[PDB]
């Protein structure tokens, strides 16, 4: 499924643009996974806004 790395901050920005696919944690100390077999390119926007690209297709 689609991670996030562990490198990634918390940038809130791949939630901000699909809190569907990208949530924050527990306390938002790491970008959580929700739809870890999304179907959307809300992956592309989410990826592409995210400046840490710490998103991927892994
Ligand atoms: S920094 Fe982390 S919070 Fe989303 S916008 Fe890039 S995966």
């Amino acid at each position: 499924p689609i991670e996030v790395n562990d490198d990634c901050m918390a940038c809130e920005a791949c939630v901000e643009i699909c809190p569907d696919v990208f949530e924050m944690n527990e306390e938002g100390d790491k970008a959580v996974v929700i739809n870890p077999d999304s179907d959307l390119d809300c992956v592309e926007e989410a990826i592409d806004s995210c400046p840490a690209e710490a998103i991927v297709r892994s």
